[PDB]
């Protein structure tokens, strides 16, 4: 069963959380993705977070730009932890969404990523790991995917065109 | 009755929204005031917004600090026109709250005032222009205060000490 | 007749004032539309505003970008409420209109949206609602909108491409 | 045993850092604290967050101010979920910390809570409920918890001075 | 005559603006002072400027906190240049007075000093400069305060105390 | 006889600085261009600045992006009025530029204008208006050019497409 | 041998760290070059600061974006001076690059250099500036090249198209 | 000999430039400090910096806030490397003084510390790490140094009160 939701404000969203999907398709963990607006759908918000648990989702990744209010406003409304990726806006390139969605006051936290596509993909990672405290198999793979990140930069010290 | 209420995130954030409160005193207009959280009383909230109209409120003002939710979600639940106070914060000197607050997308909006103790004043101010629009004794009150303000610096132009 | 002026400093300008005229044709909200400025031409903004309330407007959206004196100068000169668009600048992305805008000191307020077109739609979104407040016909389009938009979401969860 | 550690980069971090080990207190939840600087200790830093796994940790908080390295070289060196606490820096008021923090690029995730003292008791928080998916005692204990500050909120709706 | 005018947006701005006056004392240039509000005196502001010329100004300094219009509504209805300086806000710390005052758009310029108290004396040298051009007296009172300031920093190359 | 001159860090400053040099072309002011570096050049620099006055300038604009220390260096070498144009910057958008001009200490002014094309067209305004003080030629061609931009305005009060 | 080594946290930093490179081919000052990540290959940083002594470097050039830690890490492994690169980033344009390598707390320093080819430029000058002090031929070089870059500058006055 | 140079643009930076003092009095290195200008002394700073290199300065360390001309325009005039110390300012916080010392256009470097105190004592240190390259003695001490500041942190890992 999926363990993890992936929601996000808009539809236009998904450019940047593909990316936090991506991770799990590479280390094959089953999720659930939505657009889970607190704006434009206030009340699917609430019952979306009120039933997570019962859903059985053990992280839900949150992605909004702008006034970004999804990711706090599931978190109050929900003891499973939240992750949240602030998406870069036009304007104020996701400071924006960076401020509103990490600057919670005490009593309900969200863990924030970087602004944009590396925000969401590490999510997804941060997401795994959560999950690989209590699954050897996805531990493995999540070893074996660090690992494969680490040989491609060893075994390519020299940045500049071949000889 | 009341056709204004004033809420806010938190009791501490009242140091701010008294200077809101203030403005109706000498205005004579009823009002409610209530601590109403986003983030700690979520279903509060939405029972609070949902019920605006039908409590006759024609303005809320809303006010908050840093990652400031509680504007826009009032605005996301109900047609009642949301103001919104930017409290000032600790680290960021509110402008966590004023880009949490203003930076809403399009189809929610909230008319968004200065940082802090000016900004309660003066959304109390343009409730009040508001509601006047249709209340013949408070634009008289208005257009008084507003003359008093005037006065006040016309017959002061010289800041230095007296002769 | 028009119950809403939208105006802005510059015809450049109306690239993103476009936004909230399409709100009020959406809506059928009689609106008028000028180019007004506080820095070309200072006499016509004074009549401009002291003829507000004569002329039958119960709400001004002005739009600016750089150092954005419009809106704040029409509130100084009229009782009509105030709604400020901050216009994306080039160099500082509309954080100049923004600050300029929205940082009104105690007495003369103007209620701020979003840097750009999401809040030029939202200004007219808040002029509608607080025109709904005392037009019933109006109140139930903005009620059929405001659904509308949540509906397109809700019948829409999944973001991904067609199974 | 200690499925926590709590870390920060100096000893003046803890002014900062005890709020997160308040929580713990709070919720009986047993916890490590230690001094480790990315900085100052290099060598100390490598060999903590490369025996984490094995010395039971389930979850780091790290907290640090300025140039704020430490989360991301524990989160480079272990799969232990970290959490990074920026503490507020006297010049920029916490946003080296912050943009230090939380804009890893993507494979190495840090998830980033807010700036001072309300972010070290989210991150105790966070990672409580992180714990709490696996351990019913402490998610009820977290239940208990957020039921009495929302209760608070509740029981005292009114800011005002009393009558 | 007084060929400079020294005005503010309000009386808690001479704080920052008694260090303009102040250095046309050591000067010896005959200097008006008065407090002129864009948004309190709107009327008043517009016929100070009108009246400029021919009261005999050839420099106007202003000086205002916030959304700071009074400078840039000063230069749209005089030819007679026009300093603007920005006084120190509390949230923002003159970051929003100094957007407000130096982002003019083509065709109406404001020559910006620095933020707070250095921005005053330093308009009220800049304006002793320009009337310096045409004035040989003050243009050697100048050099000789010039001069007196370079010779204090000559005098005294080592900042340590007494041996 | 040029009564300005117009300088600059670098030749790719010209694309911005040449708005300056089109508002004395439209109003007939004979005026001096020049690439000069404080960094690159700095002797020529001073011995530009040394000459100034018995060069026969009155009013020097200078334009340089990221650190830009021109305008300031020159206003340290002579009494001739220096306003200070900030050239925008890819990475900071001429933020760098703008604060390393205007933010000068007590004793050294720099009148500064608006980031880019926009400040290069006023510094070049408000040089003219600074020579038009004591030049009613150059004084009444500056009026007629800017009633000629309220007028534009004025005849085109509608943005909208053509019927 | 190669005194000096140029490092950097991603292949995609050699687009801005090349401009360093450009800089000792110039100047005939052999030079190493090399991927390495604080992130992704954190035992080789140690490893490689380590040995930056017994290799024979006397200047370690690192470049990196984002929550930029290479620098500041290699900086803690070794007493080779350490230059930093903010190279330039998607949404933060760099200032989260600049901010993580410039904001090193007392003990561990890094010599900061400007955001992206500029600074990766002038990273090398420095360096070069630094192993010139005991190198007669290199100083005579970097004299050469500076004298080369002012007359370029001298004998191009005039920035507009020829006559 | 003294082989290093500290100087600031005045008096008042000495506060935080002591701090690079300090350092040098620790590891016992020879310097000279003095007050020089940019902006107040650009006669003498031309000179001192024209006679670094025959006076037997190695490293220059300049300290000044605001706009911080001092030393880019030291850079400008000498070989000898030059590290830049950005002094806090009030209203900026030093964010001026750092992008007016580190934006530093391609040919002209100065390696730039951290904003106050902690970047005065690390100009310090790297300057020492630079002449230490060559300097046997001074080698030792800092590594002795760095040790000392290690073992501190190694010996006293738990921050929390005495048992
Ligand atoms: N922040 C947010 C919420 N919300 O916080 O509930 N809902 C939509 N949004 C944001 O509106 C922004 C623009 O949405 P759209 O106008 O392109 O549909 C998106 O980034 C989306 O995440
Ligand atoms: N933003 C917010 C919400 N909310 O947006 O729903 N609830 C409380 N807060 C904010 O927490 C901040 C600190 O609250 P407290 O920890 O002092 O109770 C206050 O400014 C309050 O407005
Ligand atoms: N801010 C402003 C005012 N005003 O505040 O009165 N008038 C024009 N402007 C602004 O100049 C900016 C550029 O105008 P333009 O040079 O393209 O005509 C526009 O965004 C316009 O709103
Ligand atoms: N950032 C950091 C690291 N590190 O990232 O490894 N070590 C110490 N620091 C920071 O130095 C700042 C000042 O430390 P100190 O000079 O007061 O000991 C602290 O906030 C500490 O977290
Ligand atoms: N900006 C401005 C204008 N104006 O631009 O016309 N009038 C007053 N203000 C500002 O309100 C700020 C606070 O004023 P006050 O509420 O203390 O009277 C002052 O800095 C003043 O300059
Ligand atoms: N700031 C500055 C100075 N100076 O302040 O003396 N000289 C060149 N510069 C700046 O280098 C920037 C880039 O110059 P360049 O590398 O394209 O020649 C330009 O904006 C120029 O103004
Ligand atoms: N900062 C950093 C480190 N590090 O500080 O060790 N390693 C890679 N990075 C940064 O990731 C950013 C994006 O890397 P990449 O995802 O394109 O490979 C690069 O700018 C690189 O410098
Ligand atoms: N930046 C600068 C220069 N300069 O760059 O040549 N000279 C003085 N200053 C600065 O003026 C600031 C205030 O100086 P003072 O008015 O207290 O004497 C100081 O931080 C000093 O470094």
């Amino acid at each position: 069963p999926a363990r993890v939701a992936i929601v996000m404000g808009s539809k236009s969203d998904w450019a940047t959380m593909q990316f936090a999907a991506e991770i799990f398709e590479i280390l094959n963990v089953p999720h659930h993705v939505e657009v889970v607006s607190a704006q434009r759908t206030p009340d699917k918000l609430f019952s979306f977070a009120e039933s997570a648990e019962e859903n059985g989702y053990q992280v839900i990744i949150a992605g909004a730009g702008g006034a970004a209010h999804l990711p706090g406003m599931i978190a109050a409304k929900t003891l499973v932890p939240v992750l949240g990726v602030p998406v870069q806006s036009a304007a104020l390139s996701g400071v924006d969404s960076l401020y509103s969605i990490v600057q919670m006051p005490r009593g309900i936290p969200v863990g924030t990523l970087a602004i944009g596509k590396a925000g969401a993909a590490n999510a997804a990672l941060l997401a795994a790991q959560i999950l690989a405290t209590h699954d050897k198999e996805l531990h493995q793979r999540l070893n074996d995917w660090r690992k494969a990140q680490t040989d491609e930069v060893l075994e390519n010290p020299d940045p500049r065109g071949a000889a």
